[PDB]
């Protein structure tokens, strides 16, 4: 819900970067770690991040293909290619 | 503002050797991940840093050269010069 431009540049590039060095917010992402409240107006479930630059109110429809992007973004970035830069 | 003589050294020295392990300690370096607060006299808006050897008050003139600062010591540090020392 806070989608200020800065903002949406930080969770769009900084934050997956420093995903790369073992900083995973996990309770800024999985809605199972977060309380599920009625931040939004908007039809729906949402849930409050408890991060201060998060969104402070996420979406939890389809949450599980975002713990599966976080998955697929390791192995692709921490391990695919990392390894082939050392090659 | 703490900048003691080995204030200065551990976050000249110690502070970065650690990011190069995985201990990259944000709140203590990005101004929007802190409370502004007006805790010092000189021109300027000031935030404060909630670490224990932080200064307890730093400058957020230009955090967004520091958080760039960050990103550029990550690639170049974990990522350029291990995987030059393995090859």
């Amino acid at each position: 819900r806070d989608s200020d431009f800065p903002s949406i540049l930080r969770r769009v590039f900084y934050r997956p970067y420093l995903q790369i060095f073992g900083q995973i917010p996990q309770e800024d992402m999985d809605v199972a770690l977060m309380e599920h409240s009625n931040c939004s107006s908007e039809p729906g479930f949402w849930a409050h991040p408890p991060g201060a630059q998060a969104g402070t109110c996420v979406s939890q429809y389809a949450n599980w293909l975002v713990v599966l992007l976080l998955v697929i973004f390791l192995l692709v970035a921490n391990i695919l290619l990392v390894n082939l830069l050392i090659a």
